[PDB]
């Protein structure tokens, strides 16, 4: 394993496979928020970006040296601030910003810039060697919120809809769905079987424990 960050501290990236990286960025209340990083043949995909335009910037920049090839596409999973802060940058920049229908609307509500909003319920992306999965579960963390896929390396991203294991909270839940909640993630333990390992928004990577975990604390 490796972690290196830009020299500043705020961003720090850390490797999962030789295509596979983990982004992770502060919002002092300080909060970690983490995404991931796609390395393909045809270039780089977020994601999730980052509380701000301000870090959004500072990670592309980043990543886009370390990796000598440009972010082509992004991909929100819900539209909070930690999922979809740095929207007006991706748009500025020309970059793809993949999303539900849904999530793009709650995006409009919330202030921020829209996303594409061409995801379904289950949509399949392929960008370069690297075939990526978007699933709409249901509603939880917040009524939009989606979960991804890599069926290469068995990985899911599960965003705020999944806590990690160092979570006793359920966070915030003004726009959560608490009964709704348990049955979405049903739905993706039904969907992904063998799943390697498992992204929390926010937290230490974990594997298919942290679904179990998530389920006590709706309890
Ligand atoms: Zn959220
Ligand atoms: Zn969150």
């Amino acid at each position: 394993k490796t972690v290196i960050k830009n020299e500043t501290g705020t961003i720090s990236i850390s490797q999962l496979n030789k295509n596979v990286w983990v982004h992770t960025e502060l919002g002092s209340f300080a909060v970690p928020s983490s995404g991931l990083v796609l390395n393909t043949s045809k270039g780089l995909v977020l994601v999730d970006s980052s509380w701000d335009d301000k870090l959004t910037k500072e990670l592309i920049e980043m990543v886009e040296k370390k990796f000598q090839k440009r972010v082509t596409d992004a991909i929100i999973t819900h539209a909070h601030a930690d999922r979809i802060g740095g929207i007006k940058t991706l748009k500025e920049r020309g970059i793809k910003a993949h999303s539900t229908a849904l999530t793009a609307e709650l995006a409009k509500k919330n202030g921020y810039e829209e996303p594409l909003g061409d995801l379904q319920t289950v949509t399949n992306l392929k960008f370069g060697n690297m075939k990526v999965e978007t699933f709409y579960p249901g509603k939880g963390h917040t009524e939009d919120n989606i979960v991804v896929w890599l069926p290469q390396y068995n990985i899911l991203v599960g965003g705020c809809l999944v806590k990690s294991t160092s979570a006793k909270d359920l966070g915030n839940v003004a726009d959560a769905y608490v009964n709704e909640w348990s049955t979405s993630i049903e739905n993706v333990s039904k969907r992904y079987r063998n799943i390697n390992a498992v992204v929390p928004s926010h937290g230490e990577v974990g594997d298919k424990g942290l679904l179990l975990h998530t389920l006590d604390l709706l309890k």
